[PDB]
């Protein structure tokens, strides 16, 4: 009689383990800026991108961004990674890849991929799970491939590495009766044909998670996250006043137990899970009006990263915000990032916290 | 304060619920035989396709199978579907798709997909989970798309519908220095660069699952399925003497509690979980030597399907085995299927049991 084969992996604790946005950070993924590609102009971009930039994205669809802005964005994210290394944190970076090659799938084609700069959009990590999300942007279909050396490694060492079903993203994804000139109120550009969501529509609070619907995240996608995470976690969905919402990390940022940064202008009614929390309202950005912001509001400066309950990284020229964080009792670590922010994210979007020290608790 | 949005789904019970190969079958997916495509000749096919047929697969690489054979095969899977409906079983079928359109991904291209006839290969279902597995074949990259109306339906009614990370399938997926005439000892054509497996390398026995490594199922893939299923289930891996193995369902087939069909020639040492089981050795096949078999051995007739512990569907011309099943105490439902068997599978490969009545138990 034949005996079964022993296990192929050794017994090892998961290098992925994180429950909140604020526990002491131990390991983080940090995006890169390599030879990126302007995505092909379509309805996903048309619904989300600031009206003032439409002429640019239509002109450069499927081609490159200005080299001078990219060189500055590159130096800024390398500076950020060097600062995280200096704070004792393990840092992983995705690989370079060829963003400029034709892509053909059963229901769409693109001129390539997009970028590897925003790991927070394409990966969701809580507990020991790291999830490749089903993204609605066709140019982000293969975005996780650049992170695959990191993911396979986490997997071999005990991480639960799983994925939503890769979407079809046929033209059936888009609303046929959409008015692009009706900036308000929010009507989603994507339908309920399949589960879709970007990880950056959710924020982690232990046994509780806050999220929103957006042009990137539908009800099926939220329900898929609910089911996959299981009954250990509760996802609470709220609705805010931002026109054309995409990610949530410029609206609600938990910074410590009982302390949440909230975009006051877009949140006139605060989620009830914060009734006993201290509410901090961030001042407006000091960026010139001249400064290009291809893929975000003028509130991208609130997209901060917590190294622990009392330490935050914030863009170096945001003096009003920096000053506020200090009065609130936070240590500030300053980093230049305005040119990275042109490309639609700041420190939070550019990172994924995969390990923070602490256990799974309730804070509401 | 603002209250969170209610759930979007209902408390409906999962329509996927299955634990064994033999519990009374209530719902099943049955494949279709549409205008299918010959896969592009590559090293997976060279390792896996029988040597007699290499001339054909090289010469018709990326083009079609003979219509005469295809028409008969399409007839036979429709006869099967109707036979299952007449038994009172709910039958689901995938949509038609375009198998002949070029596919381009960052690390490979193909001239299309393959076929939608073998749902047992591309989907794995146990408990309430239905899983899109990471297949090693580039031509099978989008195989689950034809099934997505079924999968979306099951999901909205409560099934746990998840996926392995879609593989990169770069040329690093194959051993660069592989020699093909030394079929023994077994050496995998696919490497350990990413998790890969076909669902047909695993059989369900409640809390216990039996699987094997194959040219389509690697060590990382087995670990991935172990972790994803969790500690409710145990996967036992064994090794058999089939040359160039791809699936397990012509080698080991549990038919009822304590009764297992074992292909005696390939299994000189029986897996120890069968020490207390009755072991049924099937007789040899009845097909004439001249009958075309593209992608299988002449043991394809053991790939049977159980509708309950005492009812088995078997190919109608397999006189010896039909008689064996009756001697063993099984009701036999006969169906013509030889023409379908030419394309690599019989009843078990052609189907996926998504619901059988019963609870999770142990049979070992």
């Amino acid at each position: 009689y034949q005996k079964e084969e022993p296990s192929y992996f050794s017994h090892s604790p998961s290098p992925v383990e994180v429950y909140t946005e604020w526990d002491p950070l131990e390991e983080v993924i940090v995006g890169i800026m390599d030879d990126i590609r302007v995505p092909d102009w379509d309805k996903s971009l048309k619904a989300i991108i600031p009206e003032e930039n439409h002429d640019f994205f239509q002109t450069y669809s499927g081609k490159r961004f200005p080299e001078e802005l990219l060189i500055k964005a590159r130096q800024e994210v390398e500076t950020l990674a060097q600062i995280l290394q200096a704070e004792g944190i393990r840092v992983k970076r995705p690989n370079e890849s060829n963003h400029h090659q034709p892509i053909m799938t059963p229901h769409f084609t693109t001129g390539g991929t997009f970028y590897s700069a925003m790991p927070r959009d394409c990966l969701f990590a809580i507990g020991k799970k790291i999830i490749e999300v089903p993204m609605s942007w066709r140019s982000r279909y293969f975005e996780t491939f650049a992170f695959r050396d990191i993911l396979n490694d986490y997997f071999t060492r005990g991480a639960e590495w799983i994925a939503a079903p890769k979407p079809m993203l046929s033209d059936d994804v888009w609303e046929k009766d959409f008015d692009f000139e009706q900036e308000f109120p929010f009507r989603s550009i994507i339908t309920e044909v399949e589960p879709l969501f970007d990880a950056a529509d959710f924020m982690k609070m232990g046994r509780d998670i806050i999220g929103q619907r957006s042009h990137a995240t539908n009800k099926k996608g939220i329900e898929w996250l609910r089911r996959t995470l299981g009954p250990d976690y509760h996802i609470h969905i709220y609705e805010f006043d931002e026109p054309a919402p995409m990610h949530i990390d410029t609206t609600i940022l938990p910074l410590a137990p009982g302390r949440v940064l909230i975009n006051k202008g877009w949140v006139p009614q605060i989620p009830d899970i914060f009734k006993d929390w201290e509410i901090l309202n961030p001042p407006a950005s000091n960026l010139p009006d001249d400064h290009p912001l291809y893929m975000s509001s003028n509130w991208i400066h609130t997209n901060v990263l917590m190294l622990d309950e009392k330490t935050v990284i914030v863009e170096e020229d945001e003096e009003a915000l920096i000053s506020a964080f200090r009065q609130w009792g936070f240590k500030t670590i300053l980093c230049p990032f305005k040119h990275f922010q042109t490309f639609g994210g700041s420190f939070h979007c550019a990172t994924l916290d995969v390990k923070r020290s602490g256990s799974l608790k309730s804070y509401i």
